[PDB]
């Protein structure tokens, strides 16, 4: 029913309204599979759910002092957005600024793939 | 009260019994830091609710095929294990044998640390 560009603005807006857990709730494919930029073991992440847990892991993890989506800028059935995070790592305690690309893809109505570049 | 060598043997077997959650929760320090070998996504981790979400994450994205816990190999406040377990990460979808090591750290009767090596 909706298109790519109104999935892609509603999925935009929620997350400027800091509502990642609902964008990802309403959107993602059951099977969503996520890449990760960084290199390493558990990067690529399969499944809606284990992606909610990855992401309730990410946000236990780091303070989140601030950040910024710009987007969407779509091309067919994708859409590109530039996110810009504020925070302090538990890992480190070393506050930093995130700059990042996310790479959607949507598929009968459903985000199946998201990959970050960093 | 319960010595080292009590927590390391309880831990184990029921580890080895597949209680992985039930030692999780009746042992682990609120502020557990988890460490793996690898760098990456979800290699340095701390709070215990945190390594909830990444131990169900890992479970999702593997099938476990078997394999054997040996230990508990006890020296301080401290006991390792040995996990030798054959395993189908979704991500590649190939079959492969994990060999590592764990280390976990016992104060005041829980883990306040568990560190893999690989």
């Amino acid at each position: 029913g909706m298109t790519i560009a109104e999935i892609a603005k509603d999925f935009t807006e929620l997350l400027k309204q800091g509502d990642n857990a609902g964008a990802a709730e309403k959107y993602n494919a059951d099977d969503i599979a996520s890449y990760e930029a960084m290199e390493g073991p558990m990067a690529v992440s399969h499944g809606k759910e284990a992606l909610r847990q990855k992401s309730q892991w990410w946000q236990e993890n780091h303070e989140v002092h601030g950040g910024s989506v710009e987007g969407p800028y779509v091309n067919g059935d994708q859409f590109a957005l530039r996110f810009k995070f504020d925070v302090t790592p538990k890992a480190t305690g070393e506050r930093v600024t995130m700059d990042e690309v996310g790479l959607y893809t949507v598929k009968n109505g459903k985000i199946t793939e998201e990959r970050f570049y960093y």
